DNA sequence: CGCGTACGTGCGTTTAAGCGGTGCTAGAGCTGTCTACGACCAATTGAGCGGCCTCGGCACCGGGATTCTCCAGGGGATCCGGATGCT
C-alpha cells in the first residue's frame, strides 16, 4: 500500500519552515529526496496541492494555482 | 515565481603583446626582348533554329486499400477517499 502523498507533503512543509513558504520545486526535490516518483506524478501533486489547500490545512503565500510558495496554517 | 546556476566583476599574477632597434634578403617591381598568339576578314558551308505534324506519356476521372486520426470502450494504474483489518 504505502502512504499517500499529502502526509510527505506535510512532512515536507514541516522539514524546512524557512519564513516564506515552501516552493513547487523544493517540495518535489523533497520528495524525491525522500524518495517517490516524481516524474509521472505531476497532475496528481498538483490535485494534492490543490485539494489540502482547499481544506486551509496549509495557506498560500504569495502565489495563484499551484504556482508559488506553500505554508502551513495557523495551528 | 522560484531555484539553480553561470557569468560579472574585482582582486592579484604571468606573460607575452607591444615598442624600439638592426641586419638580410627575397620578392615587388620596373625595363627591355621578342616571340607566340589573337583579331580581322574574304568565302563558304553544315549545324542550328522556325515550322509543322504526329502520339504516347501524362493530366484528369474513377474505384478500391491503407494509414492516419479520433473517439469510444474500457481497462487498469494508482490514487483519494475510504472501507476496513487488524492491530
Amino acid at each position: 500500500s504505502g502512504p499517500p502523498v499529502s502526509e510527505l507533503i506535510t512532512k515536507a512543509v514541516a522539514a524546512s519552515k524557512e519564513r516564506s513558504g515552501v516552493s513547487l520545486a523544493a517540495l518535489k526535490k523533497a520528495l524525491a529526496a525522500a524518495g517517490y516518483d516524481v516524474e509521472k506524478n505531476n497532475s496528481r501533486i498538483k490535485l494534492g496541492l490543490k485539494s489540502l489547500v482547499s481544506k486551509g490545512t496549509l495557506v498560500q503565500t504569495k502565489g495563484t494555482g499551484a504556482s508559488g510558495s506553500f505554508k502551513l496554517n495557523k495551528k
